[PDB]
């Protein structure tokens, strides 16, 4: 069982952002952008872009004024917002796009990479996840399957600061499908 032991050993890293000083500035600092933005946007390609979507939606739950670029009531971005960009190799196209525009707007731009390709030259915090890749387990699936953790413990964390329940999800969670 190879590819069980990668992925075990691959949430393991995650745990710099508790004991490692250097580590824990880049989440205090991405769950301070967060509590301070107007609005939060939400970018990424493929199978970054879903992982993107789970996190966009439990930012909404929250009580955030959360969207994903690429959908239909997504407004225009602001000077007092955020944008936080999910791509594994940062070279995606589609994403520097993205990254351009969103620049020329202000600063706050965060980018969650396994690679620091290209995007890491427009973002102002960039927060690498160098994840141990495998013949079964290729492209970006190791990078994809940790920043999913990893976006679920930042919410875990907001949670925890600004003391919010399980009730708060509820309430806003979607009921109609």
């Amino acid at each position: 069982l190879e590819e069980l032991d990668i992925v075990s050993n691959n949430i393991l890293i995650l745990k710099k952002f508790y004991t490692n000083d250097e580590w824990k500035n880049k989440l205090d600092s991405l769950i301070d952008r967060i509590i301070k933005a107007k609005k939060i946007f939400i970018f990424g390609v493929g199978r970054s872009g879903y992982i993107g979507r789970c996190f966009a939606m439990r930012l909404m739950h929250l009580g955030f004024k959360s969207y994903f670029v690429g959908e239909t009531t997504t407004p225009s971005y602001e000077k007092d917002d955020l944008l936080i960009l999910i791509s594994g190799s940062g070279r995606t196209e589609s994403v520097l796009t993205v990254a351009k525009k969103a620049k020329n707007i202000n600063n706050n731009i965060i980018a969650i990479v396994c690679e620091c390709g290209n995007v890491v030259e427009f973002a102002d915090l960039t927060i690498p996840l160098e994840v141990k890749k495998s013949k079964y387990l290729p492209m970006g699936t190791t990078f994809e399957e940790t920043a999913l953790i990893f976006l679920d413990l930042v919410i875990a964390e907001i949670m925890k600061r600004l003391n919010l329940d399980e009730s708060e999800i509820i309430k806003r969670h979607c009921n109609l499908l």
